[PDB]
């Protein structure tokens, strides 16, 4: 069969490949960065929803959830914000992208460290820290359900995928050495130690 595929641009892969090729200690930043994104789109949303209450239609549950899926081995972060459009995902939030990662590599090589990513926006990139593969699904009101993909590499696919009311759905697969954040106690450990700093409720997929 055929796929079609993108090309991410030069500083997303100079971001991707220092991120995926350099031993960094403390990986578990990830989690706290991809609750970040997910507490700025729901932020979004509900800042439409102070004019035009009717953008959270059926949804008007703000919610972060985080649900270990043992089987197939990886880490989903999800939630009801904003959603991002096709194009969104087609362009790579463009300009925000390029900006972030132009000014993080820059941080980075003047004293700043991994676990500031957040500060320069493109804190979803420490998904790589502990992801071979991400898999972004993802809904917003002006149009319909989209997966972005990528397994690094240089590229990135996004494929039409009905169908998540509204919001982000962000899929990592993790790596052999990264299995941890599947674990129970890990997981509570690291959101407790960040929800005190969320204005959102976080939710935790507990094993029965
Ligand atoms: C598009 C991406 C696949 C690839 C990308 O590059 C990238 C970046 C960036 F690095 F640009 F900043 N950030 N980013 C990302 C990741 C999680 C979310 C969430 N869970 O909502 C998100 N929300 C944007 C929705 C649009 C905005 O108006 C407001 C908040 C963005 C992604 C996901």
């Amino acid at each position: 069969g055929m796929t079609e595929t993108f090309a991410f641009q030069a500083e997303i892969n100079q971001l991707m490949s220092l991120i995926i090729n350099t031993f960094y200690s403390n990986k578990e930043i990830f989690l706290r960065e991809l609750i970040s994104n997910s507490s700025d789109a729901c932020d979004k949303i509900r800042y439409q929803s102070l004019t035009n209450q009717s953008v959270l239609g059926d949804e008007p549950h703000l919610r972060i959830r985080v649900i270990p899926d043992r089987v197939n081995k990886t880490l989903t972060v999800e939630d009801s914000g904003i959603g991002m459009t096709k194009a969104d995902l087609v362009n790579n939030l463009g300009t925000i992208a390029r900006s972030g990662t132009k000014s993080f590599m820059e941080a980075l090589e003047a004293g700043g460290d991994m676990s500031m990513i957040g500060q320069f926006g493109v804190g979803f990139y420490s998904a790589y820290l502990v992801a071979d593969r991400v898999t972004v699904v993802s809904k917003n009101n002006e149009d319909d359900a989209y997966t972005w993909e990528s397994s690094a590499g240089g590229t990135f696919t996004v494929t039409s995928t009905p169908d998540l009311k509204r919001g982000t759905r962000i899929v990592l697969h993790l790596k052999e050495d990264q299995q941890e954040y599947l674990e129970e106690r890990r997981l509570k450990d690291l959101i407790k130690k960040h929800s005190e700093f969320i204005g959102y409720d976080i939710e935790l997929m507990v094993e029965n």
